[PDB]
């Protein structure tokens, strides 16, 4: 990845993760899960407002443009959202960690040190949920 195709790529990344995290606000059923909801939307439209104003700065053009049926539909909300997130997280971690190994600019360097530490705990959190709720 570089600077430019990272921020194309994890902001509608983020942006899903952040609409799955909405939902989570009408229809989790575990106030566990719906405090992670509430974190994930904050540091993620947060993240996104940052790229999106470095995008600019640095290319001088604006940032160009899951499953949530299935998350509305299933019998255990929390049970789908975790099966799904789980792995959008790792990918989220993968994408950071690749990024970090290529970039100059301490900006990004901050970020992906975010990203990488803030979803990685999210991922290890909602593995136990997931034994301690459905194992």
């Amino acid at each position: 990845w570089t600077d430019q195709s990272f921020i194309e790529m994890m902001t509608p990344h983020h942006q899903d993760a952040i609409d799955m995290a909405e939902m989570a606000l009408q229809k989790a059923e575990h106030p566990e899960l719906k405090k992670l909801a509430r974190n994930i939307i904050r540091d993620q439209e947060r993240e996104i407002k940052e790229m999106k104003t470095w995008y600019q700065q640095w290319f001088k053009r604006p940032v160009p443009a899951m499953d949530l049926d299935a998350l509305a539909t299933a019998q255990n909300f929390d049970r789908e959202f975790i099966r799904q997130m789980i792995p959008h997280h790792q990918m989220a971690v993968m994408m950071a960690s690749n990024l970090k190994t290529n970039t100059e600019r301490p900006e990004m360097d901050k970020l992906m040190d975010d990203i990488i530490r803030s979803q990685s705990a999210e991922i290890k959190q909602m593995k136990q949920w997931y034994q301690n709720w459905y194992g």
